[PDB]
This record gives C-alpha cells, sequence and structure tokens, in this order.
C-alpha cells in the first residue's frame, strides 16, 4: 500500500500490488512486477532495446553500478516521472527469478557470449582465477594453477590480436607452459609506435610541451611548431586529431559532457573558458589537473635515434578469463561506463588498484599520465579503465566498441 | 528561381527590406526571390541548419577542384540546403573569399603559405594515370606517377606511409632531396588467428558464399561446435557488423543498423526487402560478397600463421586535402566524383580500380580497400554508391 521513495523501498512481489487489467504470468513472472505509485520493475534484458528504458544519470547515482551477474539480477525500475533506475536482486534470495537467469544462458543472442555444449571462449584454458597480480620471476620460480601474473617489459602490437597473441606467448615463455596448461589472467604492456619523419630537435619540444601543465601553452606551442616549418603538416595534423580525439573521449565518458572539439590546438582555450563559466569552477579544475592525462596519452614521444623518432600509444592491460557477461550485467552494453562500488566484486577493485600502483610507481608518476588501462575478457571485450568527474575517486570501466 | 541552374549570382539583384549589403564583403549574403538564400560553405560549417539535404537528383555531395570553383550552400524556404560551385575566374568580388580559406588560423593547419611544408619530404604535385616503378625507373623532370609492386605490411597509417616512401625512393633511386612523385601501392596488415587451418579454409569458404543467411549460419554453427572460439568469432563478427553498419550508412544511405551478423544479417535481409524494395536488397546481397571480403580476408601461411587481413591499395598524391577538395570533405561522410570532377582524380581511381580487377576472379577487388592519401595525410576510401549507378564516393577517414 505504501508508496516507495527510492530503490530499497520497493517491494519484491508481483501480488504485492496487481493493478486492474494485468494477467500476471504463470511461468513467467519475473516478467513485470507493479508497485504502488506507478513504479515498473522488470529484468534490464527485456528492456534493453526499448528507448524508453534507458538508465536515468541523476546527481545520485550518475553511474550504472557494475555488480557480478551471477550472484546478482538486474532490474530497471521506471517511476511515474519516467526516471528508470537500477535495482540489483540477488539470486539466492528469490528461487522465482531462477528461468530468468536459464534465459541469459540460453538464448541465442547470448550464445556468443556465454558457456554451454562446446562452446569454448579462447582458442586455450584461461584461468578463471582472480586477484592481486604478482611478478611472474617469483611465481615461475615458486613452481596447482597458477596466480595471475605480471610480465616485464613492453609487447609491441599492431593490433589488439597481435598484443594478445604477443602476451599469451610471454605468459607461455614465462611460466614455460604448454599449449594444453591451463594459462593464468595476466597483466601486460602494449606498445604501438607511429614513426615521425621530423627533427630530434622537434621531438624534443614536442615532449616539453607534453609536460607542460599550462594547455593554452601547449596549443600555442604546438601550432607554433607547425608555422615555422619545423613540424610537417602531416604529423602536426596527426598529433592535433589524436589530442581532439582523446580530449573528446574524456569530455564524453569520464566527464558526462555533451561538449566537443573540433581540434585540439585552435579550441582547447575556448574549451576551457566554457568549462569556466557554464559548468562552474571546481569541473573545470578537474578538467584542467586531467588535461595531462589527456596530453600524454595522446601525444607521448618516443625518441630513438636507432629506428627513428615515434608516438607512442602505450597501455596497460589485464586480461582475465571471465567472458563479459560473466564478470559484468548486460548494463555493459548500454551504458558508455560502468561505476565500481563496493558492492561490485573485491577482485576486479584489486586487480585495478595493483594496475594503479605499478603505472604510480614510474618517475614522477609519468606512466600514469601517458598510458591507458585495459581489461581483456575472456571472449575478447575490451574495457578501458578511466576516471570519473561525477564523483570523488570514481573508477569506470568503458566497454570498447 | 524554381531551380539551382536559375539562381541569380548578383547581390544587387534583389535586395530584401532592412537588408544592408557590405561593402567590404558583399559576397556573404546572396538574395534571391521565394527567399533563396546563398552563403559561402565556411561561414556555415558549424550551423545545423545549415547541412547539404541529401535527395533523389543529388543524394550525394560533389567533389570538386578548391582552386578553380567556390563552395556556396543555397537555403530554400522549405529548408533544403543545395551546394553551388562557382568558378574563381567568373567572380573578382569572390577573391577575398579564397583570402580567407588561404589566411584563415583554423585553416593554417591546412594550406599552404609561409614556412608551412605539408610533409617532411618533396612530394611531387603531378597526378595522372600511373605507370609501373620499372619502367619510369629505366627511362630517367618531375616523375609521372608511379605504382609499387607488392605489398607494404602495416601497423597503422603512418608506418604504410613511410614504408611506401622508402620503396619509391629505393626503386627510383632518388636522394633525400629528389622530388618523390605520387605514388600507387598496397598495404596490408595482419590479425592472427589461433584457429585450425580446417577452420580457416571453411572461413574462406564462407566468404565466398554469395547468400548472406548461409554465412551467417555456417559461422554461427562453427563457433557452436567449438571449432571456432567464441573470441575469434567475436573478432570476426565485430568486423562484419561494423562493415555493414559502414556499408548501410555510407553506400546506401540507410540509418539500419545491426548489432550481430550471424544474428540479425536475416533480419535486416527482411527488412531491406519488405521496406526499401527489392532492388535495394538485390543491391546489398550484391555488394555482399565485397564486405565480407573485406572484413574476412582469411591468409593462411603455415610459417607466419593463419590471419586475418585489412587490405587496401593507396594513392598517395602531392595535393593536400584542401588542395584537392573543398571544405564539403569535412562535412559530408562522403562525397561523389563526377564529370565536372578534377579528371586526373578519376583517372587514378580507375587505374586503381582496373589494377585490383587483373586479379584472378576479381578476388583482389572483393577483398581490398582503396584509399587516397592527400599531402597533409588526409585518407579518402574509395566507396561504391548505390544510390547512383556506377557512382564513385570518396570518404574522409576521421
Amino acid at each position: 500500500l505504501p508508496i516507495p521513495q527510492d530503490v530499497k523501498e520497493l517491494v519484491f512481489d508481483p501480488n504485492y500490488y496487481v493493478p486492474n487489467g494485468f494477467v500476471i504470468n504463470k511461468d513467467r513472472p519475473m516478467d513485470v512486477i507493479y508497485n504502488p505509485g506507478g513504479i515498473e520493475i522488470r529484468p534490464a534484458h527485456l528492456v534493453a532495446d526499448k528507448p524508453d528504458w534507458v538508465r536515468t544519470a541523476s546527481s545520485a547515482n550518475p553511474y550504472s553500478i557494475l555488480m557480478d551477474p551471477a550472484v546478482y539480477c538486474r532490474f530497471l525500475a521506471k517511476w511515474p516521472d519516467n526516471t528508470v533506475h537500477e535495482v540489483y536482486r540477488k539470486w539466492e534470495n528469490h528461487m522465482e527469478m531462477d528461468y530468468l537467469k536459464h534465459e541469459l544462458q540460453d538464448d541465442l543472442r547470448r550464445q556468443a557470449h556465454r558457456g554451454g555444449g562446446a562452446r569454448t571462449a579462447t582458442s586455450y584454458k584461461l584461468s578463471t582465477i582472480m586477484g592481486d597480480a604478482k611478478p611472474v620471476k617469483e611465481v615461475a620460480e615458486e613452481f596447482r594453477e597458477h596466480d595471475p601474473v605480471i610480465l616485464e617489459g613492453y609487447i609491441a602490437c599492431a593490433n589488439n590480436l597481435e598484443a594478445e597473441a604477443g602476451a599469451l606467448n610471454a605468459v607461455r615463455e614465462a611460466l614455460e607452459l604448454s599449449e594444453d596448461d591451463v594459462v593464468p589472467a595476466h597483466e601486460y604492456r602494449a606498445a604501438s609506435s607511429h614513426p615521425f619523419d621530423a627533427s630530434t630537435e622537434v621531438m624534443y619540444e614536442i615532449e616539453d610541451i607534453r609536460k607542460e601543465p599550462d594547455p593554452h601553452l601547449i596549443a600555442k606551442r604546438l601550432k607554433q611548431l607547425m608555422l615555422d616549418g619545423k613540424l610537417a603538416q602531416r604529423y602536426y595534423r596527426f598529433l592535433v586529431e589524436r589530442l581532439t580525439s582523446a580530449v573528446n573521449e574524456f569530455l564524453a565518458d569520464s566527464m558526462s559532457q555533451k561538449v566537443t572539439i573540433d581540434d585540439f590546438c585552435e579550441d582547447i582555450g575556448d574549451l576551457i573558458a566554457y568549462l569556466i563559466g557554464k559548468k562552474g569552477k571546481s569541473v573545470a579544475d578537474k578538467f584542467t589537473a586531467s588535461i595531462p592525462f589527456i596530453v600524454g596519452r595522446s601525444m607521448c614521444v618516443n625518441i630513438d635515434p636507432e629506428e627513428g623518432n615515434s608516438i607512442l600509444d602505450l597501455s596497460v592491460r589485464f586480461q582475465t578469463g571471465w567472458r563479459l557477461e560473466e564478470l559484468s550485467c548486460l548494463n555493459i552494453y548500454t551504458e558508455k561506463a560502468v561505476l565500481i562500488s563496493k558492492l561490485t566484486e573485491p577482485k576486479i577493485t584489486q586487480v585495478i588498484m595493483g594496475m594503479a600502483k605499478r603505472l604510480n610507481s614510474s618517475k614522477d608518476s609519468d606512466d600514469a599520465r601517458t598510458h591507458k588501462m585495459y581489461i581483456i575478457t575472456a571472449d575478447g571485450s575490451y574495457l578501458q579503465v578511466i576516471r570519473g568527474a561525477l564523483v570523488d575517486n570514481a573508477v569506470l570501466l568503458k566497454l570498447i566498441k
């Protein structure tokens, strides 16, 4: 009878409140649930493609929360004001929900993402043990399944599959594993090189521009390098489009802003002034503080006289034995990024914390400013570990599409 | 005026009440009876109400010579935006507009002037039909466009460009101070597969299958039987879905999108038959071999390992993007190449297409993308347009 005001107050019983004209499905009791005040609770997978059932990012919960699908079921609750909130109900607490679970395991569309029959997520045996990672040297020296490991050095990659193959070969060589042994979840570093035919002094100048804390100075100095003929327009435009793409990515995902810039070197000052004026001071200060991270990711310069100077795409990647639909519910497909809370499985928080600590151990923590962060599921999904601006110290996983 | 051809290019031809013509910038706004309003394209590039309206007569933008024609957008009372290209030599009063495009602070990254150089080397601005490198080298003035042999292993665009430049320099025995001609080459990138050779051959056979339903069924069945790992199946399905969506958005101008190829290709075919007619669906089905060949090109090498190839034929020109085309290349998804386009670009494209079709069973034409790379580094993919018969489009890669 009482009307719930928030998520926790909702009653999980199809027979608790039954309005006129609604017939409860006998074999599908959980398909729709009604609560007083007009609250509609439906399984998320049954309303994934409906435009009127998208999560509402608000001040309290601007981010969709990541929870374990094997333990929790994700419902969407729609209120009279059309605000859609996540609800997470434990599988063991409500037995009458079991069929929904079976749906997610046995639908034709989810066969590409879930186990069953002769399906194998990987061409090899990938361990499902998760937790903190350890250096691969001590793991090899100690040797049961291997614990998650860390590979030293770097892996040169042309694409994602090349990086994964190199990482798998590195783990197999470090642990002296066979083709049939169960390889563990692993942490590694990936580098992609884009050669630059520019003078070494120009490379040093762009490198020093990267370390500049003032974005206006960064843009002015890069454009001045372009205008003097020191940097070819091809390479300048390449760097500019990379900076623009990274800035737009940070604005869209990390800050949840609908604002985009066409090109960095002419519009970074305008964007910062806009963030001063329309979005308040604090949002602009956090954007400015994250500007070094964006510029380090986009404009990392490698200067080696042997094989030539280049621009680096640097990342740290944690390959887990869990599939995307075993690590996450279906919201990972419907949201730009998912927040990691206390209710989230502690092991993913542990792996992300270990990755962050290893990034911060570099000189001046510069690696944390120049490396992207990824968790690769067994079935090949990439989840970039990014920072969230709407919540302090918020860590997000963004599915790479 | 009832037509684009009937537009009067005179600011003083029709002056509405309350409007004052700027003496220093008279070409900014043009008024024509009925409410037709013509403005330069680069003054209205950021306005959401100044986007070209694709119709039956002109479904695509037109690639043009920026040094010969100036782009203007004409807005009609029914909110339809059309293109008008007006020659520089026919209007002196438009000259300042040209200077703007040459001297704007924003455009300094794309145009010449001062000490700006598009490339770190000297690249010839001679376009035309390309010739095999050996005869051109043995013949030796600036070189004519050149064709290289083999494939350049590339990890990214910059690596491919560097490899092509090195190949041209070595084959034409050019020094660092010599002018390098525009050159056509081939690029190949490999995504390794930890799949059995039999499964790879089955995937290759599925690629040649003309029925998309059979492609989906056979690939899904390979996944479900455990012969194809879910990781590689999802990789291939992601590539197929991306390619199908790209073909729909670019080649067919269709807003329809799919999420999984092997799950929704039949639904997409049924939707195209039901709502778009048999002709559109048949066009998509006939293009299916090209899409599947580009997405699932299978390389089987017992030494280097089996892989999925991204194959392309790229012609590096000496002209910058803003010296090859107007600013429409930034606004439109793709631009159509007509008889009004510079004949050199069409010559290059037909040469690349002919060299593609010279392969056995025209197989390369089904597995290769085509690119024109400008001097300052823009990539223009040559695609086919389903809205006009034999329509060639250049799509700026962003």
